[PDB]
């Protein structure tokens, strides 16, 4: 019932009781572990809602006073009058950055009590929408000194009127099939980019089109719109000894935000609730860029540094995936955008670990994730046991809006 | 029931109904995970069902089950077991056993070649003298000059767990590691402890950076002897790199067979707690973790220096640079040595069809993904990648406590 974890590299064992306090369910059972796949009412909102606002009034150490009771009455009252109820700006911004803490597969979580909240509540249509989410890119990009955000639209309701995001980032490339048979720009958003086509989009048909936001509000068919192309901060990607880098004609956006999550707060659900941090580095150099089903650079990039292809044990692969990963550190790094190599990330990450294991208890941790897609054993959090476990307040991943949408 | 998983690189989806046939409990529960943790005498009445299960599997393989000869079988463990409290295998039971263990191993990437493996019965040996001539035997069959063959030797199992016999080596060939006054360490920092128990078992210690370690081994719940593995018989590679001239100066080699003794073999609930098992390296486990990690030989920084890299900041990446040189040094000495490599890419290749493979003709292949995925470039091998599903089959493979936490001295 308490568990223990233990850093293979330094010895140091922390112990885990916070576990106990979690909620939903994992995919594993006594019999098979599911660690490695992707996706694994009025009674039933009351102890959503209890359950919430107990942490919630713990937190500001105010736990079983007045206050505390009477706003568990109010609460009641509202749900049992109206179905639901509306959370405190206070209770907000708190379930906000309490489901970052809590989300197990993110290593920038150190961050965690840093971070915007932008209440959109009172946002009504796809106008309006779009209206907060450039203001989101905006404030968050900062003119490349980048800065944590979330902007919160209105909660499910009866479920026939949900605010969605229909892209899964508010900044990515398009993706189109060509009659060659091979794909254009990014293959991730070949689907959402023909939805885009299909809602009437003009596009350039390029590699790196910003694709435009297409937005739902209050369950009403989704609308486009184009985000201001100055609002956008791009940076092209050159080498700092490779001159011929440039010419393969690369470049990535700024900022990371990932637009197709819900965040469940006491029992409230938002199923459009963008949130941005920044990128570590592996994210766009080994991930986007060297991925075979995303840009599927490698062999170019192996190309042009003329390494011998012949074989496998050459690591040519390798060598080619340091180099684009560099790339991507000082084309950023001399743009002034922020950006985290993945041993400052990690490292950062075992430091927030030790600090959560010894304040709260315990700090959820999906190692799969948490481990960068390059250089795994050289990075500390290779080498630390983690337990991973659902905490509420969370980000949840929810179906994408036109399997569910009827127009 | 029926579970899926998806490539998420190809969209293959496979369906495991292997798992039905799992018993052993993995440490997860419908609460936690517990996939990123290292480690998460039996009674007549608990035996008999281990037994029948192991020997209906072993029937079905052969296509024999319910014939006159599996079921006289049936009644001859049965019978064995009421009046002796334990059975013996048969020699195909035992190379079956093994060869299956291997084949459920889930943390094992090389698992391609799970019907290629030397099983050498060493049931009759009585003493640690005994072991020792096995042990060499296996040595120099599974060297076999650099052509690397897999191997498995397999001592008596145990009885009441006072008469054990152990291999006190994690693994038959590994270096010494020696504590300074001033803490730091020569040698390999992982073999510390059992370094300071073979010098006090009498070992004279060479005291340098690369000292093969004496084999200490227990026959039959006695104390355990010192023996040293004949030199001529330990291959080793020293390390070069194909570009770089100055790498043989590092002074790095490293021994060409990899053999786990520390592990205990379960075959139809019978505990072969002395079973050492060897293939051959993928480049990674020496050119990461041997000499890259921090608690190891921890090379990285005297790489780097000699590259001339950028050391001031982690953003150079210049860890990662350093880290690919040392890994092409290793691949290029194995293969200019002609002794057998492979490299994490190949490994994994060969990996996701074995796996494919296995679901289509077994329904299953339980994989730990935190210990398939290489510990470096992992997400440009096709394995990171790859959904997989883990647990338990016998026969298997487990962790046992190291022999010096548990022995009784007898002086
Ligand atoms: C401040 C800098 C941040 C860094 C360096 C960072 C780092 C990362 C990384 C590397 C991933 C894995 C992404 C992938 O492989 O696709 C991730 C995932 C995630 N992060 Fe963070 N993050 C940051 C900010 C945030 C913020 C502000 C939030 C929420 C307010 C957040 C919540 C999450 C969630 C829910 C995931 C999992 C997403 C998924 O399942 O696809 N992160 N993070
Ligand atoms: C034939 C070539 C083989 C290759 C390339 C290979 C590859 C590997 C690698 C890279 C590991 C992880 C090692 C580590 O990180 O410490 C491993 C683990 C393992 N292998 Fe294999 N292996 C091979 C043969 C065998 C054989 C012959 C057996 C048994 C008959 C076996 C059983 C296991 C087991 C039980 C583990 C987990 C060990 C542990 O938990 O420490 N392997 N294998
Ligand atoms: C199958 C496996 O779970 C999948 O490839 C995962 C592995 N680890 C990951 N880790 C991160 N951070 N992001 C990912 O997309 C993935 N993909
Ligand atoms: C904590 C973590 O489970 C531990 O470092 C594991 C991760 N994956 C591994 N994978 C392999 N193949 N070998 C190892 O020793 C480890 N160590
Ligand atoms: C967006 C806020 C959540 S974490 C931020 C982040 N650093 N990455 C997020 C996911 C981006 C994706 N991996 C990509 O490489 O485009
Ligand atoms: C021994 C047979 C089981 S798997 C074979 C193998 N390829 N490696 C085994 C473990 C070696 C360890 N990683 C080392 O670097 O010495
Ligand atoms: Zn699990």
């Amino acid at each position: 019932r308490f568990l223990k974890v233990k850093n293979w590299e330094t010895d140091v064992v922390l112990t885990d009781t916070l576990h106990l306090k979690s909620t939903l369910e994992t995919g594993c059972t006594e019999h098979i572990c599911m660690g490695s796949i992707m996706l694994p009412t009025k009674d039933q909102l009351f102890p959503l809602a209890k359950e919430f606002l107990d942490q919630y009034y713990s937190s500001i150490k105010r736990f079983g006073s007045k206050a505390h009771m009477d706003r568990l009455e109010e609460v009641n009252k509202e749900i049992e009058s109206t179905s639901t109820y509306q959370l405190k700006d206070t209770e907000l911004i708190y379930g906000a950055k309490h489901a970052w803490r809590n989300a197990s597969r993110c290593v920038g979580r150190i961050q965690w009590s840093k971070l915007q909240v932008f209440d959109a509540r009172d946002c009504t249509t796809a106008h309006g929408m779009f209206n907060y989410i450039c203001n989101h890119v905006k404030y968050a990009t900062n003119k490349g000194n980048l800065r944590s955000a979330i902007t919160i639209f209105p909660q499910r309701t009866d479920g026939k009127h949900d605010f969605r995001v229909w892209n899964s980032q508010l900044i990515r490339y398009a993706g189109y099939k060509q009659p060659d048979g091979s794909t254009l720009g990014d293959p991730a958003n070949v689907q959402f980019t023909e939805i885009c086509i299909q809602q009437g989009w003009k596009a350039p048909r390029g590699r790196f089109d910003v694709l435009p936001l297409l937005l739902q509000a209050n369950g009403n068919d989704p609308e486009l719109f184009q985000i201001p192309p100055e609002l956008v901060l791009e940076v092209p990607i050159r080498h700092p000894k490779f001159d011929w880098f440039k010419d393969l004609g690369l470049k990535w956006y700024g900022l990371p935000a990932v637009s197709n999550m819900l965040l469940e707060i006491g029992g409230l659900e938002f199923s459009a609730c963008p949130f941005s941090g920044w990128y570590m580095g592996t994210e766009i150099g080994v991930r986007d860029y060297c991925d075979n089903s995303r840009y599927n650079i490698l062999e170019e990039v192996a190309k042009k540094m003329d390494l011998d292809m012949r074989k496998t044990s050459s690591l040519w692969k390798d060598q080619a995936l340091v180099e684009i990963n560099i790339a991507v550190l000082y084309s950023f790094q001399s743009d002034k955008v922020t950006i985290v190599d993945h041993h400052s990330a990690t490292e950062s990450f075992i430091k927030h670990m030790e600090n959560e294991y010894r304040c709260r208890g315990g700090c959820p941790a999906d190692w799969v994730w948490i481990v960068p897609p390059m250089s795994g054993s050289i990075t500390p959090v290779f080498h630390q046991e983690m337990l991973n476990y659902r905490l509420t307040p969370s980000f949840e991943y929810q179906p994408d809006p036109w399997n569910t949408h009827v127009w």
